[PDB]
């Protein structure tokens, strides 16, 4: 219900992408059990666990608090297609679910988030969907790089 959704909005960079899809940045253990309430059913952690920022095991927290979990970390200095692939993988084997993507800031998940929308034909508008960005994209040419291969490699 509506209380339980505006009670996600103190998650670190919390932008809904779609009805059934959220990005975010990271949420502290209690907001994991924010997220259940809310109807998540899923949560798709792209943060590598070696982050000094990251849970100690945060699978443990999502499962705890009646949640799948998927890890699929993303290194900054060199994402992957292969990476971008495994996310648009987990996302096929949970159909018709709601799902969180998130990482540390929502850079990683905003741009994953778009790159899904964009190949599922959903026409998504990229400084829409990579607010979090803030307008940096420009910065970072591995990104630039990867979201111009995946792009171009499902249609677009
Ligand atoms: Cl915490």
């Amino acid at each position: 219900n509506i209380e339980s959704i505006e009670n996600l909005q103190g998650i670190r960079a919390l932008q809904q992408q779609a009805p059934q899809l959220l990005s975010s940045g990271l949420p502290n253990e209690q907001q994991f059990s924010l997220l259940k309430q809310a109807g998540v059913d899923v949560v798709i952690n792209l943060m590598p666990d070696s982050s000094k920022d990251a849970h100690p095991d945060e699978g443990k927290l999502v499962t705890q608090a009646g949640m799948d979990y998927v890890y699929i970390p993303v290194d900054w200095q060199n994402p992957k297609v292969e990476d971008v692939e495994a996310f648009f993988a987990a996302m096929d084997q949970h159909k018709g679910k709601d799902v969180l993507v998130h990482c540390l800031a929502n850079y990683r998940a905003s741009a994953f988030a778009y790159l899904y929308q964009l190949k599922q034909g959903q026409n998504p508008n990229m400084a829409q969907t990579m607010t979090p960005w803030n307008d940096e994209l420009a910065i970072y040419p591995k990104w630039q790089a990867l979201l111009t291969e995946v792009s171009a490699k499902y249609g677009h």
